[PDB]
């Protein structure tokens, strides 16, 4: 029956369940303060659904000049049209194929284009920020949001928000590669799942989908999400503590001297946005460093609350539309600091 929330993560993540429950800061400020992402589920039923489809944006934008990239092998696709990465979102017979002749797994590159979200999409946007969960902290007027507060000492977020479009990773050989490879960001964010595409053509791709999220090293509680309740699963992602930031780019460093990278050896493989941890080196930064994080498979309507200095990784599952928009909590001020 209906409860505030609930743990996953074997108890070290926050899941909300009530994305606008006027009460909800009393249970997420401690583990806010504490470094922890936190997951609000339910935000999907908020949102006036029609706004957020593949076909809509298609229709509506199709003939915009944008650049994709291939996911298995970085190369861009430059100065095609919008709806040539649209309309194969979700019909695979429709998708543009790489020389092998397979269709490729794509991820729509910078669009909408810089801080034009708001500008493009004056109804998305609405829809959106009306519904964001935690609104002192996550709207641009928010008392708990520091970023129209402080003078230029520290490093101010653009005008969000950003929206996030790929396909999902499909072959066991997918398994090891990143849709957004390990990056951080010294603001916060919300990232909100408003859109989960799951294929037909070569549909049925299910067990590779089950594999991965076991493989991902998932708790046990988050696999009774698919195979109890039947909710969409989008993304798979792993998130750091900020504290950890120095001992991961030591492990990369280290991995990138085995595979012959000639690097300086101040360099900084994080900045780098270069790297994907799949099982065999997520497994040798906890054997070899002491450092765990948090395996988080985001659902349809799932919105991940991403902490200022977090290392972080996504991997789609199937293909998604996500909309993300950047805060300054006080809680975590000092990771925009410009010193000491
Ligand atoms: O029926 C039991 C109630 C519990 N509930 C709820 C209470 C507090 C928050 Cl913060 C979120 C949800 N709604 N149902
Ligand atoms: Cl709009
Ligand atoms: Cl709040
Ligand atoms: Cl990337
Ligand atoms: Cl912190
Ligand atoms: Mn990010």
């Amino acid at each position: 029956s209906m409860t505030s929330h609930s743990w996953l993560c074997d108890g070290r993540l926050l899941c909300l369940h009530d994305p606008s429950n006027k009460n909800n800061w009393k249970i997420f400020r401690e583990c806010w303060k504490q470094g922890q992402p936190v997951l609000v589920s339910g935000v999907h039923k908020k949102l006036k659904s029609e706004l957020w489809k593949p076909e809509a944006f298609s229709q509506e934008f199709g003939d915009q000049d944008v650049d994709l990239v291939n996911c298995r092998n970085c190369a861009i696709i430059s100065d095609v049209k919008v709806r040539d990465f649209w309309d194969g979102f979700e019909i695979i017979c429709k998708r543009l194929r790489s020389e092998d002749g397979q269709p490729m797994v794509l991820k729509l590159k910078d669009w909408p284009p810089g801080e034009d979200f708001r500008d493009m999409m004056p109804t998305r946007f609405e829809d959106l920020m009306e519904n964001l969960p935690l609104p002192e902290y996550t709207k641009r007027d928010g008392r708990l949001n520091l970023a129209s507060r402080l003078p230029s000492y520290f490093v101010r977020p653009d005008l969000g928000p950003k929206m996030y479009n790929a396909y999902g990773l499909i072959t066991a050989e997918d398994r090891r590669v990143g849709t957004t490879n390990l990056h951080l960001d010294v603001s916060d964010a919300v990232n909100v799942m408003v859109y989960v595409g799951i294929p037909i053509g070569e549909g049925a791709h299910d067990e590779e989908v089950l594999k991965t999220i076991d493989e991902g090293d998932a708790d046990e509680v988050t696999k009774e999400r698919i195979h109890d309740h039947k909710e969409k699963p989008g993304a798979l992602w792993h998130i750091y503590a900020a504290k950890d930031a120095e001992k991961i780019r030591e492990l990369l460093r280290k991995v990138g001297e085995e595979q012959g990278q000639e690097n300086p050896p101040d360099h900084d493989p994080i900045h780098d946005q270069s790297w994907y941890l799949d099982q065999t080196l997520r497994k040798r930064l906890y054997e070899e460093y002491g450092v765990q994080g948090w395996a988080i498979v985001q659902f349809l309507g799932d919105a991940v609350f991403i902490p200022a200095g977090a290392p972080h990784q996504v991997h789609n599952l199937y293909s998604c539309i996500k909309v993300a928009e950047d805060f300054v909590s006080p809680e975590h001020v000092k990771h925009c600091f410009r010193l000491t």
